[PDB]
């Protein structure tokens, strides 16, 4: 009779509309819940050894592995009228390795740049070294550096694509072999010397310890650099600012290879300890089922995983849409093992040590895997 759906307070209008849908199509009453997402499922784990949990909620991809592996999620089935690709299922397959989550949503970083500034979207990165040529981009307050291009390469999450697209990979088996990390591998590190080749000709300003954003930010609305690497989050923020921005997919590598970003997203998952386990199945299949997934694009502007959805999206015609989906056929998944979290600082911390000369880029690389292996093993 009833199913509880526990959501972001974004969610709201889609749920809604959703619920009266599926009210009159199946005979139950879908009540939503709004709330915080993340925060929902960190009060999960102790939430299933009671079942005061909600019937159906979001999770992000790593999100699906991490608490899949961990006994809090109960399995999904994939039907075929969730249209998942290999690439999908591969995004809610555990390390064990059943299904944890049906896919909702897919997302990765995109290129944003100015149209007054140029005309056309820059196909590869030897474009963008090209525009750090020009003088009027040069950066007023120190020389001789420009603003023609910016990322935020002491960001792992930014940085990944580079790394990866030049060879690198956190862990092996497509993130599954904890004992062999690639982070310190040829193509990581003249990833990590082709960022520091930019940082030598950026605003020192870029190899700020937190706020490298807010300056990346600050100088494309401004309108003093041509493309920056960002995600759809951004995307208002620029409109906001009446900028006249376009967007395609990251420019190729030097070396020919795509940048290979993290492939991000959202599955509908089920609680463990959920009170029917059907009833839920249920109505997480009419979630990803081809006219919700379409209704949860027109709804919010998130790409939709379904790959029929996915097509109506792409048919809108929008930059931004099409973008995500055109560079989501080349991203990598985001290792969802909980080794993952031992990642995160010791990379970030490489990428500092590197741009900033502390450390050359084979030894800042090394120290980072050998600081991850360590944290490992101390498990």
């Amino acid at each position: 009779k009833e199913l509880t759906v526990y959501v972001d307070e974004g969610y709201k209008s889609y749920i809604e509309e959703v619920a009266k849908a599926y009210e009159k199509e199946a005979g139950v009453k879908v009540t939503l819940k709004t709330g915080d997402a993340l925060g929902g499922l960190d009060k999960l784990s102790l939430d299933n050894q009671n079942g005061n949990v909600p019937d159906v909620m979001m999770a992000p991809y790593d999100r699906v592995g991490s608490l899949g592996s961990d006994g809090q999620l109960s399995e999904v089935k994939l039907s075929d009228g969730a249209k998942t690709d290999d690439t999908t299922k591969s995004l809610v397959t555990a390390a064990n390795g059943k299904v944890y989550g049906a896919p909702a949503v897919i997302e990765s970083l995109v290129m944003y740049y100015n149209k007054d500034l140029v005309k056309d979207a820059p196909k590869t990165f030897a474009d963008l070294e090209n525009l750090a040529k020009d003088s009027k981009y040069a950066f007023a307050g120190e020389d001789g550096k420009t603003t023609a291009f910016l990322a935020d390469w002491t960001n792992f999450y930014y940085t990944y694509g580079l790394l990866a697209g030049n060879g690198a990979y956190v862990f092996g088996q497509n993130g599954k072999d904890a004992k062999d990390i690639g982070l310190a591998n040829d193509g990581s590190i003249v990833g990590i010397n082709y960022a520091k080749s930019w940082y030598e000709k950026w605003p020192k300003g870029m190899q700020d310890t937190e706020g490298a954003g807010n300056l990346i930010q600050t100088q494309f609305q401004e309108g003093k650099t041509a493309a920056i690497i960002d995600g759809p989050w951004k995307a208002q923020a620029f409109k906001d600012a009446k900028v006249n921005y376009g967007v395609a997919t990251i420019p190729t590598l030097p070396n020919g290879k795509e940048y290979a970003a993290f492939g991000g997203g959202k599955a509908w998952v089920i609680p463990q300890a959920v009170k029917n386990l059907e009833a839920s199945q249920k109505f997480v299949d009419f979630l990803v089922a081809t006219e919700q997934q379409k209704v949860l694009y027109d709804k919010t502007n998130e790409i939709p995983a379904n790959t029929e959805a996915r097509s109506y999206a792409e048919g809108k015609n929008d930059e931004l849409t099409t973008a995500v989906i055109k560079q989501f056929k080349n991203t990598q998944p985001l290792p969802n093992i909980s080794q993952m979290s031992a990642v995160w600082d010791p990379a970030k911390n490489m990428l500092f040590d590197a741009v900033s000369g502390q450390k050359d880029a084979k030894t800042a690389a090394n120290d980072a895997v050998t600081l991850i292996k360590e944290t490992l093993k101390q498990k």
